[PDB]
């Protein structure tokens, strides 16, 4: 029927009390399901935000039981880690015609290009040529952008790989989509599986290959299922890889930015280094070296939360700039910069929330008096700034901007890593009161730029930030339960998430909400035969465009009305989340 070759692969809504039963629950993806311990996240104070993304942020580190699904300490994982640090290395001792690239789309892709930076960095530092190189879906303007329709093409994933990989002779595809479901690497691993003499691809994700996405790709013939099954049975031939360990769903469903971005570090970061740091000793990368790297990453977590009355303090002052009506300014220096202007574009699609609301900056990319004469002007009494540097980083830069920033705002607060028994100049540096001091043990490195620090850094940033961001909006009663509601569809797998949520929330059928959907995106046209037949690209191109789509078909299927009857509802409500948990009620 119309809509049936589209809709077929969409597992119906199971009767109340059996989503367990019906096997549905159990071919959710680990990457967008519900995280149980975070059922109640709309509910949670601050500080209990904080206790609940640090246990959710720890399940990375979660080792495997006794039937059930690998994770990143079982041995199938680093033994993957080991051999993939080796074929690396083969790169590493022929340069000429070589070439690593790191690959994904949205948030994997910020993690692909700031990883090509460091290891671009550790190779320049020995006077070797840069051998890395990433890719993100949407081209380079993408890093630093909320522009999440560009992973849906895999012809658009090929070329940007045919450009990238020239004449070259040996070429290593690290393709990361932590669903194991972006059109974009799917083709680019699909093609390397096609030229094995030339590409070896590795793909890098958080599912296990049978809840690989399924449904079909616009411009490619093949799933990413198929592809991943492919890739792992030439594995056995080592000539491909497949590095999926489960690291348990995000405390905001389905937000991969999170967890799926951290672990890709992790994971990535700990294998590379290894193959670096064992190819000048002539010794093969060993599970020995991999996992002093990851253990030392798991401390960067206990570091870092140990800290959580202090993130929950920011949290709280976050949230309160945005409740009024103010702004966000994340300011941090070099790297650091980078990852608190990823967090604050992020915050755009993920919570519809304006560029202004919580915004990033560099010394997008702003140089000292260029931030005093330009956006000092803007700030606020209501207004929170949030600095973010290191003891090494130049701090008389850092010291004028706060002093005179600190005159327009007051809500200020730091996040300051430091080697133990380094100092903060100015005993008066409060200016920052109760700071967020991250004070890192030695640990031993040979590396010239002390790699494994910039890592550690990096990533305990990346967890108080992304916790911070997240917390603030939850706080404001936009979400949930668990689930972002009244996201923007702006791709594919954002249409299936919606879709999802309108059956888990109604409990009707899949017809039912597919069509409350689909009339509520393409309202005031009635739902056309084409309509129902068209690709998913037609349905978000037009979704992309309009407001509180996905809140009107919910209201419509919840109180059987049509789309005139529930918008009218909605604009009668004092507000969106009212309306919607209040029909719910
Ligand atoms: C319809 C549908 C569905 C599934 C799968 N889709 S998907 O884009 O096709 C996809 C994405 C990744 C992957 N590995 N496999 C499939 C993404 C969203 N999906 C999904 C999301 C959430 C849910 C939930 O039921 C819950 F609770 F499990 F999270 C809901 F709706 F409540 F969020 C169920 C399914
Ligand atoms: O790496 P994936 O699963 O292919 O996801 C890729 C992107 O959709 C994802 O990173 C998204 O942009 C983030 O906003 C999710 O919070």
């Amino acid at each position: 029927m119309p809509g049936t070759k589209r809709f077929q692969h969409v597992i119906e809504t199971p009767e109340p009390g059996k989503w367990e039963l019906s096997g549905y629950e159990a071919a959710v993806p680990i990457t967008e399901k519900s995280n149980p311990l975070t059922q109640d996240l709309d509910k949670a104070d601050a500080e209990n935000i904080v206790r609940l993304l640090g246990q959710c942020d720890a399940e990375i580190f979660q080792e495997e039981g006794q039937s059930t699904y690998q994770r990143l300490y079982s041995e199938s994982i680093l033994t993957t880690m080991v051999q993939v640090a080796g074929k690396v290395q083969e790169v590493l001792k022929e340069p000429d015609g070589g070439l690593v690239v790191l690959s994904g789309g949205g948030t994997s892709g910020r993690m692909a290009f700031l990883m090509s930076v460091s290891f671009n960095q550790l190779m320049k530092g020995l006077g070797q040529k840069p051998l890395y190189t990433y890719l993100i879906a949407g081209g380079d303007r993408s890093v630093v952008a909320s522009r999440e329709g560009t992973e849906d093409s895999a012809l658009h994933g090929i070329e940007e790989l045919k450009k990238v990989a020239a004449g070259k002779k040996r070429v290593i595809v690290i393709g990361i989509s932590v669903g194991l479901s972006a059109p974009f690497v799917a083709g680019q691993m699909d093609c390397c599986m096609n030229n094995t003499a030339v590409f070896l691809p590795v793909l890098v994700g958080f599912n296990p290959v049978s809840m690989a996405r399924n449904d079909p790709i616009e411009d490619w013939s093949s799933t990413f299922r198929q592809v991943a099954e492919r890739m792992q049975k030439m594995q056995e031939k080592q000539k491909a890889f497949v590095l999926n360990p489960a690291i348990g769903p995000e405390g905001l469903s389905g937000s991969s930015r999170m967890k799926g971005g951290s672990a890709t570090k992790i994971l990535l970061e700990t294998l590379l280094l290894a193959a670096h740091k064992t190819v000048d000793q002539g010794i093969a990368a060993s599970q020995r070296c991999l996992l002093e790297i990851l253990r030392t990453f798991e401390r960067a977590h206990q570091v870092t939360y140990s800290q959580s009355p202090k993130i929950a303090t920011l949290m709280k002052s976050v949230s309160t700039s945005l409740e009024k009506k103010g702004h966000v300014y994340l300011v941090g220096w070099q790297t650091l910069g980078i990852i608190a202007i990823m967090d604050g574009v992020e915050c755009i699609h993920t919570f519809g929330a304006d560029f202004r609301d919580v915004r990033g900056f560099l010394i997008f990319t702003f140089s000292q008096e260029d931030f005093l004469t330009s956006i000092l002007p803007s700030l606020t009494e209501i207004d929170t700034v949030v600095f973010i540097f290191t003891l090494d980083d130049n701090l008389t830069e850092v010291q004028t901007i706060v002093e005179q920033v600190k005159e327009k705002t007051n809500h200020i607060q730091a996040l300051a890593h430091s080697t133990v028994g380094q100092t903060l100049p100015i005993p008066l540096k409060k200016l920052f009161p109760s700071i967020i001091s991250i004070t890192w043990p030695l640990l031993f490195f040979e590396y010239e730029g002390n790699f494994i620090q910039k890592f550690q850094r990096e990533l305990s940033t990346k967890w108080v930030l992304n916790t911070v961001s997240t917390g603030a909006h939850v706080l404001l009663g936009k979400i949930l339960q668990n689930h972002m509601l009244d996201l923007r569809i702006s791709n594919s797998k954002l249409f299936w998430r919606a879709l999802a949520m309108l059956q888990r929330f109604s409990g009707q059928s899949k017809a039912r909400c597919i069509e409350s959907l689909l009339r509520a995106i393409h309202f005031p046209q009635p739902l056309s035969d084409d309509i129902r037949a068209a690709p998913i690209s037609c349905h978000v191109q037009v979704a992309h465009e309009k407001e509180q789509v996905i809140p009107i078909a919910l209201l419509s299927l919840l109180f059987r009305c049509s789309i005139t009857e529930a918008q009218a509802h909605l604009a009668a409500a004092p507000s969106v989340c009212e309306a919607v948990r209040s029909a719910l009620a």
